């Protein structure tokens, strides 16, 4: 309802993918969401997003990614249970290879676009979930996200 505010937090994973390579789908991380609700039936809605894959000890070459974004907004509720929310903002990956002795990073920024709900099984709680979608030149990620937190 108008004045009230919701935040989450929620598991992110993202699948990575450049034409003529195996898609990853290990990059894992967080996501932090806000709302707030101008009136009855439209807000607006803030979303922080990282994922990464970095050193994992295991049983030549060793690699490192990071991805974050910030997006945000329009949320509108549908009735009392569910609203639906589109996302627009910046995504920003990070490479790196190493080996022995010598390495490579790639970084860029781009577009991020979203789209999500947020479901209130009771009217202070929350449960969000969205996917994000950004191209990074040659290299597309997109990014899953379920999360929880309050209404107030």
């Amino acid at each position: 309802m108008e004045g009230e505010s919701s935040i989450s937090i929620g598991y992110a994973q993202s699948r990575v993918k450049e034409d003529g390579y195996k898609l990853d789908k290990n990059p894992r991380g967080f996501n932090l969401k806000y709302r707030y609700e101008f009136n009855n039936d439209w807000g607006v809605i803030g979303s922080f997003a990282q994922t990464r894959r970095g050193f994992e000890e295991s049983v030549l070459i060793d690699g490192d990614f990071k991805y974050y974004s910030v997006t945000a907004g329009p949320v509108f509720r549908i009735n009392e249970y569910v609203s639906l929310y589109g996302l627009l903002g910046a995504g920003h990956g990070k490479a790196k290879f190493s080996s022995f002795g010598q390495s490579e990073s790639r970084s860029k920024t781009s577009l991020a676009y979203g789209a999500g709900l947020q479901f209130n099984p009771h009217p202070n709680f929350v449960i969000d979930a969205s996917y994000e979608y950004s191209k990074l030149d040659d290299v597309k990620v997109g990014t899953w996200m379920l999360g929880a937190g309050y209404r107030f």
